[PDB]
């Protein structure tokens, strides 16, 4: 109701993407995606004006164990470069310790992406074998999941992953997909089911989600501690949930324009 709200987001399909013609557009009109639509609904239910900005270091948010600094969208909120994050940003404990999250707007889990035909059905399968390399996004909740897991199978996978040479990790999702596509069934990618399910409906239609999800978690809208936005945004997400907006949006951006029939 007083100041333009600065929004940190990340270029990640289908959440935030450059519009074909963006170079001829100004401001928020540059971008399109599920999070852009969601930003707009949240902004009008809460009554604020906003500026979309893409995170500077193109990352999600992790705390460096020696430096102690938060990078990613999280750091932008921690250090006060942004007022709010509207992104496929996973609700985790170490983040919820330093920022607040709204209730989840998307439910998801860690899943496996394979090039179609790869003889893999599950995480147990991957752990039990050696021909097919597999990794995660370099920085993010998927990598931490494996880092911290006490469960045999995921420990076994982490043990392999962190020592694998050359690196099984990737700077971006799109980097992970491309490596799956290019690697003849010899790389499998570990990513949240949402992104898996999106790519699966994307040409050349050569990838696929196998098996069950490895976990159950959420993406949440993040705000810095003490923000006057915390409560109105949490309420808006619930309103958008209850009225079916979040299902319309997921359908719009995953399935309405799916290329694999
Ligand atoms: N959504 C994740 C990033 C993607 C991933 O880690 O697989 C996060 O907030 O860290
Ligand atoms: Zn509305």
């Amino acid at each position: 109701e007083n100041k333009t709200v600065v929004v940190t987001t990340i270029l990640e399909s289908p959440y935030v993407m450059m519009k074909k013609n963006h170079e001829m557009l100004e401001g928020n009109e540059r971008y399109e995606g599920y999070c852009v639509d969601l930003a707009a609904e949240i902004a009008k239910h809460c009554g604020f004006k906003y500026k979309l900005t893409i995170v500077g270091d193109g990352k999600y948010g992790a705390r460096d164990a020696d430096t102690k600094i938060w990078n990613g969208m999280v750091g932008e909120l921690v250090y006060g470069k942004a007022d709010i994050a509207i992104a496929p940003l996973t609700i985790t404990l170490v983040r919820e310790e330093v920022i607040d999250f709204s209730k989840p707007f998307m439910s998801l889990g860690i899943s496996i992406m394979i090039k179609k035909g790869t003889p893999i059905e599950s995480a147990e399968d991957l752990s039990k074998q050696t021909e097919i390399a597999y990794g995660t996004l370099d920085s993010g909740s998927t990598k931490e999941f494996f880092r911290r897991s006490k469960i045999a199978v995921f420990d076994k996978m982490w043990t392999y992953m962190r020592s694998a040479e050359p690196s099984v990790f990737v700077r971006t999702t799109a980097e992970g997909v491309a490596r799956v596509r290019k690697s003849k069934g010899k790389y499998a990618y570990l990513l949240e089911s949402t992104m898996n399910e999106y790519i699966e409906q994307r040409k050349p239609c050569d990838t696929m989600k196998v098996g069950g999800n490895l976990d159950s978690k959420g993406y949440g809208i993040a705000t810095p501690k003490g923000s006057s936005l915390r409560t109105p945004v949490n309420l808006a997400v619930l309103k958008l949930s209850e009225q079916g907006v979040l299902d319309k949006l997921k359908n719009k951006w995953w399935y309405d324009k799916g290329e694999c029939g």
